[PDB]
């Protein structure tokens, strides 16, 4: 059940827009990021200039982009 790369392995650039936050497209620490099971994307809670600091750690939740659905 280890993490897998979707558009990174196929893309020579090896960007992790999916596994990593699309804003950074990789070059980040997915351990401090939360993944959305519905969108399977990372949130910037810690990438914004100011860090959210709460870091739920649960990593199991939905991002506000799809929660409004
Ligand atoms: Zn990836
Ligand atoms: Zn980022
Ligand atoms: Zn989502």
């Amino acid at each position: 059940s280890g993490p897998s790369c979707k558009h990174c392995k196929d893309d020579v650039n090896r960007l992790c827009r999916v596994c990593a936050c699309h804003l950074c497209g990789g070059r980040q620490d997915p351990d401090k990021q939360l993944m959305c099971d519905e969108c399977d994307m990372a949130f910037h809670i810690y990438c914004l200039d100011p860090p959210l600091s709460s870091v739920p750690s649960e990593d199991e939740w939905y991002c506000p982009e799809c929660r409004n659905d």
